[PDB]
């Protein structure tokens, strides 16, 4: 029952493993303009240049090439900063893989499988993010205060008001309850 | 003793830096048709013979290919940054195996183990004796004392394949 | 006291902050020209033809930002590979330092401290390193025998270095 939701995360982890990254994930360069051909081939620019093409494309020249190494710059920090968040997002996911595993490993011995699945509607509630939270500092710091969760949502936005590290605080005082 | 003492000089060599090259990725470069083909009877054609039509073809096909490129590189870039923390770790264990595996082997009680490592280092690569050592090293003294007793199935299996092999080498430390 | 700043200048090296010497430049070839191509004589090679001109152009392009991409990950591997290989020499640099020192504290001379002084003078600390480098179980006695010897020293001194540690060698065979 609740490991399915942990399949789902196999397939978000799948599209890491296999290379298959979501498109959102891809970051396209931020380029200077290419040079304009026609801002001197123009036949305009011909008169300019009294209808020769080699003095058209001595300044074509010129705009042109810093574009190219600056091109070649930005490659090399594209790939430096796509690569970084390829690798971050890998950590990531493993982490989640690992941490909702063990999450789903307590929630099956709280042996409450229906509960699971009002708790996880609470997460895409408003706490997608919260629920990342959970997986990453450690995904079962309150098992029986994870029912009263489910059971308490309000004041459950009334303490998720509060920031991340003193929510934190909350929910290790509450372990120490629950 | 020795051993160990060289086996960690080695690998806090290895620590505060080296690396080998077996870690690098080939760039992923996609090949494409060029203006001149999309100019051309077939280029033409599929463009409906029009030349801005290929005007924006190529210029399209510049910018897709330099997406798709860099993204290719730069993900293999991420996976050679994985690998390398990847052999980051496998130092880091063959460490913890070396410190453990000869500290435990003084445990058995008796020296003689020492030669028949030795005739396990000449029957069976060193790089093999690591790897064992790394994966069990709480039975491996004993291991390599019977196969130092037992040469012929040291032998036997060389002969058959590393895996196996090890499952064979398991089920061994399992019936002492 | 010499052998403490030879070690903080090792670790000066240890924390990243290697010479400008270690930074080598990779080699960018000229970038191809669009404009001797598409202009007046370039298109007369191309017989005016815009279609194989901008075909050029564009491959004239991708293959320099991929001969780009090469010699930077290139520089990458090979600063890399100098960086890890000046490590190691600073290594036994600092090596021949203290089995140098130690040996020479073990040895029972009288008068180690200003020859020292004379000789660092005249060596550098990186000759001196090579030379136990070399020769390491009596650098020290070379150094006595050679102050006991400034002289040839000199003519030494004079000399090719190479060949005047060969000359160290023949004298500490000779004795």
């Amino acid at each position: 029952i609740e490991r399915k939701r942990q399949r789902e995360l196999e397939q978000q982890m799948e599209a890491v493993k296999r290379g298959e990254l979501p498109e959102s994930l891809r970051v396209n360069p931020d380029l200077p303009p290419q040079p304009d051909i026609n801002a001197y081939l123009s036949e305009e620019g011909l008169a300019k240049y009294d209808y020769d093409n080699s003095r058209a494309l001595a300044a074509f020249n010129a705009a042109n090439t810093e574009w190219l190494m600056k091109a070649q710059d930005a490659r090399s920090n594209a790939v430096a900063e796509q690569g970084r968040k390829t690798q971050e997002f890998t950590q990531q996911s493993a982490q989640y893989v690992e941490a909702a595993r063990k999450h789903y490993d307590a929630a099956e011995k709280l042996n409450i499988p229906d509960y699971q699945e009002k708790e996880d509607a609470f997460m895409q509630l408003v706490p997608p993010a919260v629920g990342a939270d959970i997986m990453r500092l450690f995904p079962e710091k309150s098992a029986a205060l994870m029912y009263h969760l489910g059971a308490n949502p309000e004041k459950a936005r009334q303490l998720l008001a509060m920031d991340g590290q003193s929510a934190l605080i909350e929910l290790t005082r509450l372990s120490e309850r629950l």
